[PDB]
């Protein structure tokens, strides 16, 4: 799994198109999605993830409440990223993921948000710039 | 070398405060900049790279190259973005090559623009969200 964390004044989003063939099921209210203040979690769940998704998740979970922990972000956005890397992980299985890891960050307290899954979307970042305000992650499972 | 690819309608930045001893020397106006329709390429400099600055140069500015000419932009904009990666080449070397593949961008034709070099930076960012507005390179030498 590769995670780019990017700690923003806020995130927005546009769903344009289908990605995929049968992209996550959503209606027309969340075609269009926005958060203020926000540690916007870019992800690409990598093939290698496939190998045990219950442990990526669990680790992804804890890096990305770390950061957040750190910069004092209260708002955590998940969103689908699959190209920030080149070996991706099935749909089936990189939704699955994505899933695990936002519902461990709802669980650990936070007010997370997310980004629907399959889709070609336009996106707007504004980038605090501060010292922790941009950090990648890279995570797989114990090999 | 680790390159994210951003198509969008604009980048904009805004300098804090250096991040390293001895940043890029900037005027004032250097602090802030805005380019738009452009294809932003956030570089990471790694410390693979260091073996060969000329190679990892030349391939990075042949993707990017290919990229904008895919997505039909005229205006490429390298932003230097280190923690796109966990292991980081020296500044000195980061510095160098990341001015190689600004100039061969410029060399190719491009309208190409740069953020300074060494400090906390603010940017804003727009995607475009259509195909291939989104794509990343790893770029590693012989
Ligand atoms: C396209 C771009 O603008 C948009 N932002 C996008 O990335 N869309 C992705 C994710 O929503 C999801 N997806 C599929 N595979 C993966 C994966 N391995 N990891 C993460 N997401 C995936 O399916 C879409 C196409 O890959
Ligand atoms: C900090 C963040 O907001 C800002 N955006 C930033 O990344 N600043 C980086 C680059 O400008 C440069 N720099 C140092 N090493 C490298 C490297 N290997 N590759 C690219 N740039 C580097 O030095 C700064 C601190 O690492």
């Amino acid at each position: 799994m590769r995670v780019l964390l990017i700690h923003s004044d806020y995130i927005e989003y546009e769903v344009k198109d289908k990605a995929l063939k049968n992209p996550e099921p959503i209606s027309e209210d969340m075609k269009r999605g926005r958060m203020e203040e926000v540690l916007v979690a870019f992800i690409s769940v990598e093939k290698v993830d496939e190998k045990n998704p219950e442990e990526v998740s669990l680790k992804a979970i804890e890096e990305i409440s770390k950061v957040a922990e750190q910069v004092k972000a209260e708002n955590v956005f998940v969103y689908p990223f699959a190209h920030l890397s080149s070996e991706l992980a099935k749909p089936s299985v990189a939704m699955d993921i994505l899933n695990r890891v936002y519902q461990g960050l709802k669980e650990r307290g936070f007010n997370v948000g997310k980004a629907p899954f399959g889709y070609y979307m336009a996106f707007k970042i504004s980038c605090k710039g501060h010292p922790l305000a941009e950090l990648s992650r890279t995570i797989v499972p114990e090999e």
